[PDB]
């Protein structure tokens, strides 16, 4: 996947986010730090945070990423899109892993209600564990595909079944 | 503490340490000019070939912190294995691949023998990252049976496609 997209991918809380421009941010809302009243120096008065279950968007009145593009944020994408997970994992190791998007879904998980669009990893047969499935510190990880010649983020990283299989991309 | 510790840049692509003394490869990737690999020199390294599959035993431990791992020759037809491919850019690779006969392919020209497989990952990468290029060559096939990792062999070549890839075997 391209440098500009892992360039993209911020620690953040006990996961990660996505800068989608030098303005705009999405995570995991399960991943937010509960009582931060301050994001890269803004107060929170300054910022806008928009909130649909496990999908949340932050927009800054001020650049906080201008050596970014702009790009194409949509509400999941198409049932049998193959799409690419941008995990980062212990030293500057990249991991993206391969998954086939299915329905919108809502599951119980670990006893958690989750709703988001399905998905199944096309990385093994049997992919508890982190080698070749998430772990819970993957949570906020965009779900991105290539298009024509462009690169669409379609989702953030909610949760995954206890067999490891199955992942939910929460979206806008 | 990971599989991925054990996949390793050698020769023009990559091999896979089974345990501390025992390390695996595709034939076509080892240097055919060399006086010692790992800092050990060749006069003390046991090398077995069988056609695109090498295995090297060393005299001491290079790897002294791994445990040995179960290698076996192939898997069983169906088998789901995951290719562990490991790219220049930092990017780690696992590839569902389902498994199938032994065989002999016309793959570019050359005839490879070893185990066939079909990647998993759909018709086409299209620029993403879905499918085997040559610089993957000595990637190691895995599967999880039981509480075990099985290692079965090393990514010999695939297909202009990108769809078939051979799984180079022990003897
Ligand atoms: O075999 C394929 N698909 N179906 C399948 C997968 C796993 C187990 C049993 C199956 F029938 C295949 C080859 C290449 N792309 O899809």
């Amino acid at each position: 996947a391209p440098p500009t997209l892992w360039s993209r991918v911020t620690k953040f809380g006990s996961g990660w986010g996505f800068w989608v421009s030098p303005t705009v941010f999405i995570t995991t809302t399960h991943v937010i730090p509960t009582s931060a009243k301050e994001f890269f120096g803004e107060p929170l008065t300054s910022i806008a945070i928009h909130r649909a279950g496990e999908f949340t968007l932050f927009r800054f009145s001020k650049k906080i990423r201008p050596d970014l593009t702009g790009m194409i944020l949509e509400e999941g994408c198409p049932e049998g899109t193959v799409c690419s997970v941008l995990i980062k994992r212990d030293s500057g190791e990249l991991l993206p892993l391969a998954v086939r998007m299915g329905a919108i879904a809502s599951m119980r998980i670990q006893g958690r209600l989750v709703h988001g669009q399905s998905g199944m990893l096309l990385t093994g047969a049997n992919a508890k564990g982190m080698d070749l499935g998430t772990i819970p510190g993957d949570c906020g990880a965009p779900y991105v595909y290539k298009r024509a010649n462009d690169w669409v983020v379609c989702g953030v990283h909610a949760a995954a079944t206890k067999s490891g299989n199955t992942v939910v991309c929460a979206v806008q």
